[PDB]
């Protein structure tokens, strides 16, 4: 019973208060609505940073690369962060957004083979380059908001052109919070070596009925937020519009 006129409004300022610019694109079946302070983002190309995690698992495992509970080693040597000084599965290093376990993924993959793989699933403006451990981080890879929420759509409904169970495997490690019988399966993104800083959190939301809503933030990072902004507007918005 709310007017659209209030939704829109009200998730604007969910943006305006965290003193940044960003958008979050919705997904109910085949319609996409597009909210927030700074709309014109939707179709703006953006680095994916994390959120390559989803498609590199995605490939990896598809090509038989590493298994589910394959403990990737840490090597000793110092990290940006000590949470990532211990040895982990992918789907640990999913929650963690561990980027030196999905470079070792990379590496195992090859330039070639992602390559290949990135035209193949038709990701963004699916240009990898030279740099098979970098690529999602500093460029040349690149994909709008709207490819991203439509890309969670496509992984939500297993529709991606990897094995069905390649697909749950990779959605077993995206859960990152139930709330009222909803579960929201979702990746951020951090886009840190590149300027400005892009913010994502990729996802849907699987309702206590089974219909699912892909979603997909958008965000620039200003000098020391911190990363759970994204999650924090992403839930005021989905629950300003019933979703959650
Ligand atoms: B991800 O979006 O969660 C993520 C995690 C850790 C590090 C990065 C990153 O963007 N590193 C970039 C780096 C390369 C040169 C300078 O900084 C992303």
């Amino acid at each position: 019973h709310i007017s659209s006129q209030q939704h829109e409004k009200a998730i604007k300022s969910y943006f305006d208060e965290a003193q940044t610019q960003g958008v979050i694109i919705i997904k109910e079946g085949k319609n996409l609505s597009t909210y927030g302070n700074a709309l014109a983002r939707a179709n703006k190309e953006y680095v994916p940073a994390s959120t390559f995690k989803m498609l590199n698992a995605l490939i990896g495992l598809e090509n038989h690369k590493a298994t589910t509970n394959e403990i990737f080693k840490w090597d000793g040597k110092k990290r940006t962060y000590p949470a990532w000084e211990k040895d982990m599965t992918l789907g640990e290093a999913m929650a963690l957004s561990a980027v030196p376990v999905y470079q070792e993924l990379a590496r195992r993959t090859g330039l070639e083979l992602m390559q290949k793989e990135v035209k193949r699933v038709n990701f963004g403006n699916t240009n990898i380059g030279t740099q098979v451990d970098n690529f999602w981080l500093v460029g040349p890879l690149k994909i709008t908001p709207v490819q991203e929420v439509n890309f969670a759509d496509d992984l939500a409904h297993n529709r991606l052109p990897f094995k069905l169970e390649t697909q749950e495997e990779v959605k077993k490690m995206l859960l990152i919070k139930e709330v009222n019988g909803s579960k929201i399966y979702a990746k951020s993104g951090w886009g840190m070596g590149v300027t400005p800083q892009v913010g994502w959190l990729t996802g849907w939301v699987e309702q206590a009925n089974g219909k699912k809503i892909p979603f997909s933030l958008n965000l620039e990072m200003k000098e020391g937020m911190s990363g759970s902004i994204r999650n924090e507007i992403t839930y005021k918005s989905l629950e300003n519009l019933g979703i959650i």
